């Protein structure tokens, strides 16, 4: 992987391995998700920024302040086979004092094409209290000079999905994944559970012959609060609709508390 | 990734990922044991042999045979860092007919020195009944000729970790980690168990006082029955002894075993 020649994005070649396909032969949209969540790292690398997912400077550090996924989206038009490669470009681009949003888009790398793209939002929050808090123009310059100024968006259209306002579900849900657990490979460095094993527990809860009649082609993902590693989750899924679209929620099997929210929209094979 | 200069074994290097890495910031033992079988399965997929876990010849395909892993063996030296490239070379043997042995060698590409070993032993069996079969003599001609026929062995040792008997732990266990079940991304691409999720839910039944302030050094693994998609399983860990642990993996309803294993860690 490199910065590209202007500096301000990153591109990456990957080569879709044996374990991160499922039984169409082709990536998973966990594989997908990890994958972009690698060169996002990657390109916080390049420049300085710390690695830990976390991407902050010594002044956030000083500060114990901390960068955190609010929403993510992501569309799959076709998934790699396995030993395809695939190319991901990744940027940053500041909004303003409500954060930062990281995109990124997927091409094959034989044919040219864009093959999916992913949008996500970012917030600050203090590391200890989860306290957010807008960007501070101190904080803001440091990032600004790695990021296009004028508008470069993965999903430019008026009216698009990556936006939308998720509702929460109601009960009684449609289908229900119940006492899922995070074990030692679901966490990261830091002992957090990675972002991507929530997406892996909204589409728990989707039944199989979904999975074995269509390909998932969006998903939006609200981040809520954080999964400690003892704490257990339920996952729930109603259909809200040739194409199928779900309603998503994931709360802790005990009290009922929100930790995600989340629509999928399938397609027919 | 290539077949090297004779064509009897095959090399791999792999950049280490972000989220392939543990707490000490170097990769788990179940990111090396995936990267053991992507290196194993880029093997099998450049001299023609089946892509899925398998690795069948046409004529194992018309049997229904598969090629099934009894035991995993892996001794790690040092863990590679986040960003550093780890070289793998394996290769395959025949041992006559009680089957096939995968071995592995890892370096680090910087230093070229051994920061790991691997050995595994390997089974023929129907895939629909599930019974065992003493390699049928034409099977055994068609991957002869991808193997060295001197012996080649990642472990040489005379009285090695890599072939002892495990014993099967008594009740009560000193620790475990019950109710453990797969999720799609523990399934592989014929929706079978990943082998590499057994070791996962082995290690979860260590408690994590262990783990933060030791090294896992070696590992062995045997594998008696496969768990399903709809199976849950109970973790059960003793220590035996340096620290030594005893482990057994059985289903949470019945308690039929599905595998046992030990564990050595090493202080920091
Ligand atoms: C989400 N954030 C804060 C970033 O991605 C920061 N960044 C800009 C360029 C490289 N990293
Ligand atoms: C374990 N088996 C059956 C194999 O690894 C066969 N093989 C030899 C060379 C490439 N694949």
């Amino acid at each position: 992987g490199s910065l590209t020649e202007d500096g301000l994005s990153y591109k990456e070649k990957f080569v879709v391995r044996s374990y991160e396909v499922g039984s169409n032969k082709t990536a998973t949209v966990e594989t997908i998700a990890n994958l972009l969540q690698e060169v996002g790292c990657n390109h916080a690398q390049s420049v300085g920024f710390s690695t830990d997912g976390f991407a902050t400077t010594t002044t956030m550090r000083k500060l114990h302040l901390i960068w955190v996924t609010a929403r993510m989206h992501i569309e799959i038009y076709k998934y790699p086979a396995w030993g395809d490669v695939v190319e991901i470009e990744t940027w940053c681009q500041s909004e303003g004092r409500i954060g930062t949003r990281r995109d990124w888009i997927l091409k094959d790398s034989v044919t040219g094409e864009v093959t999916g793209r992913a949008t996500s939002k970012w917030v600050m929050m203090n590391q200890d209290t989860r306290r957010l808090q807008k960007v501070s123009d101190d904080v803001r310059d440091e990032y600004l000079v790695f990021c296009p100024q004028e508008p470069r968006l993965a999903f430019p259209e008026e009216n698009n999905r990556s936006l939308k306002k998720i509702p929460k579900l109601e009960d009684p849900a449609q289908y229900s994944m119940i006492g899922l657990k995070p074990r030692r490979a679901d966490l990261d460095m830091n002992q957090h559970v990675n972002n991507v094993t929530y997406i892996g527990w909204v589409l728990e809860s989707i039944p199989q012959e979904i999975v074995d009649t269509h390909e998932l082609q969006v998903i939006t993902l609200d981040y809520r609060r954080e999964c400690q590693q003892d704490d257990v989750v339920d996952s729930l899924t109603t259909t809200t609709s040739n194409d199928s679209q779900f309603l998503h929620l994931l709360r802790l099997s005990g009290d009922g508390q929100e930790i995600n929210r989340g629509t999928t929209l399938w397609r027919k094979k």
